[PDB]
């Protein structure tokens, strides 16, 4: 239904500026794009599922997300890569994971703040129904 889209398109709204907010804190700069493979050029082969805040805002687009949970599972992808492939006791590694954990925790927390559950709750609903 047109109410329908109009719910999704608010979702959209929500999850570009929820990631647009990531986007700009200059701790998370590293998940922004794509891992370059001229500079790590086995990432892609020890990460099977790549993830970052650029292709976050793509599949936001392309209706990939219908709900906030959906959306959720893309960010907790950006940290666990980040935990699998820089798991050593180097600082850079450390760094790097203190980092995801933080973009984690922080995405959380937005959402926990400005989320209204019965919105995600429709959502769910939409999608159960499709
Ligand atoms: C995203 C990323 C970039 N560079 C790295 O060394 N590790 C990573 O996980």
């Amino acid at each position: 239904s047109m109410q329908e889209e109009d719910t999704f398109r608010e979702l959209r709204i929500f999850l570009r500026n929820v990631t647009h907010r990531l986007a700009i804190d200059k701790r998370f700069r590293v998940f922004t794009k794509p891992v370059d493979p001229d500079e790590v050029p086995d990432y892609v082969t020890v990460i099977k599922q790549p993830m970052d805040l650029s292709s976050v805002i793509s599949k936001i687009d392309l209706h990939k997300y219908l709900t906030v949970k959906d959306y959720l599972r893309d960010i907790d992808l950006i940290c666990s890569n980040a935990l699998e492939y820089n798991p050593d006791r180097d600082p850079g590694d450390r760094l790097i994971r203190h980092r995801a954990c933080a973009l984690r925790d922080t995405a959380y927390a937005i959402i926990k703040e400005e989320l209204d559950e019965d919105f995600e709750q429709l959502c769910e609903e939409i999608q159960e129904s499709r």
